[PDB]
């Protein structure tokens, strides 16, 4: 999935979007952080209810990305495969990627 490097405005605006079930998902490139990326994730919540938050991927300088110092992953595909099967620490499992 390459959704791009976009903002997190126009990552919210997409993943709110009426069409895609809650756990929608896509991953950004992070602006803030050294051309990194961002597992933007739409939680769902009762008070703070239909919120992105995004979880920002790290990179070893020496191996691949990691979310979490809990375990690193070879590719960036290897880390999404993993939460669409269970959070694992995150809020909210990986459930659809966003459309376009």
């Amino acid at each position: 999935w390459y959704f791009g490097k976009l903002g997190r405005k126009d990552a919210e605006r997409q993943l709110l979007s009426f069409g895609n079930p809650r756990g929608t998902f896509l991953i950004r490139e992070s602006e803030t952080t050294k051309g990194a990326y961002s597992l933007s994730i739409r939680d769902w919540d009762d008070m703070k209810g239909d919120h992105v938050k995004h979880y920002k991927i790290r990179k070893l300088d020496n191996g691949g990305y990691y979310i979490t110092t809990r375990a690193q992953f070879e590719t960036l595909q290897q880390l999404v495969q993993h939460y669409s099967e269970r959070a694992a620490g995150l809020c909210c499992r990986l459930v659809v990627p966003c459309h376009k």
